[PDB]
């Protein structure tokens, strides 16, 4: 599914994604633009055999099953097609643990480069949130 931007930033709302530790919606919202352009199916291949997944493009080599990422975990417990979902509760249920890791947001290399320190408040501008 392509998510509209405001229609995205309500269900991560729901999801409580906004503030999750300290990272106010628009932060989400823009890392998801540039991870995937808001499409839930988006997939790409890294250099190291692992693939990224979904609308914020979580990685094999750690956080998801795909069966074919050598000596790889699994610490959210789930198939990475997943992640692939029109429905993102496990995106954000996962991002929620990625997040908490030790890095923040600086996990997401498009958000360090793209959106952190801008103004992210934009993304959010317009929607009935
Ligand atoms: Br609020
Ligand atoms: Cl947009
Ligand atoms: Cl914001
Ligand atoms: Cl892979
Ligand atoms: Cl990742
Ligand atoms: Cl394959
Ligand atoms: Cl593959
Ligand atoms: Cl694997
Ligand atoms: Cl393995
Ligand atoms: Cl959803
Ligand atoms: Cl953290
Ligand atoms: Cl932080
Ligand atoms: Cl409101
Ligand atoms: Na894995
Ligand atoms: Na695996």
């Amino acid at each position: 599914k392509v998510f509209g931007r405001c229609e995205l930033a309500a269900a991560m709302k729901r999801h409580g994604l906004d503030n999750y530790r300290g990272y106010s919606l628009g932060n989400w919202v823009c890392a998801a633009k540039f991870e995937s352009n808001f499409n839930t199916q988006a997939t790409n291949r890294n250099t190291d055999g692992s693939t990224d997944y979904g609308i914020l493009q979580i990685n094999s080599r750690w956080w998801c099953n795909d069966g074919r990422t050598p000596g790889s975990r699994n610490l959210c417990n789930i198939p990475c097609s997943a992640l692939l979902s029109s429905d993102i509760t496990a995106s954000v249920n996962c991002a929620k643990k990625i997040v908490s890791d030790g890095n923040g947001m600086n996990a997401w290399v498009a958000w360090r480069n793209r959106c952190k320190g801008t103004d992210v408040q934009a993304w959010i501008r317009g929607c009935r949130l």
